[PDB]
RNA sequence: GUGAACGGUGGAGCAACACCUGAAGGAAGGCUUGAUGAGCGUGUUCCCCGCAUACGCGGGG
């Protein structure tokens, strides 16, 4: 990777660094993540709400889009 | 297959016009280039200082 995130044409965003290293288990909230709509209860927080988006692989797929529970940005 | 992928802030436009740095104001009052240094007296062994180390040298008045 060298540059994140969109109109990455235009040069924006590219990445200075990146470090990964583990983490606990109750220390990482994954499910922070458009989750289907009949994901386990768990893993929906507040922040997950009901919408109309894809849950995997394109994003922009709006054909893919399905009933999904996933948070905000 | 980064809600990605694609996407010109662009084109044009006078900081310019006119405007006295100028009026007044004493470099003067006093001051020998004249000297100064240019020539005019003593008539024979008397103190003291160093090198020596006394055989003598230099030397103060």
């Amino acid at each position: 990777c060298r540059q994140i995130g969109g109109k990455r044409g235009v040069g924006f965003g590219q990445v200075a660094g990146f470090k990964v290293e583990p983490v606990a288990e109750t220390d990482c909230p994954w499910s922070w993540r458009a989750l289907p709509a009949d994901a386990d209860p768990r893993l929906v927080t507040s922040e997950h709400a009901r919408c109309i988006a894809a849950i995997r692989g394109p994003y922009w797929d709006r054909t893919l889009h399905v009933e999904a529970l996933a948070p905000t940005p």
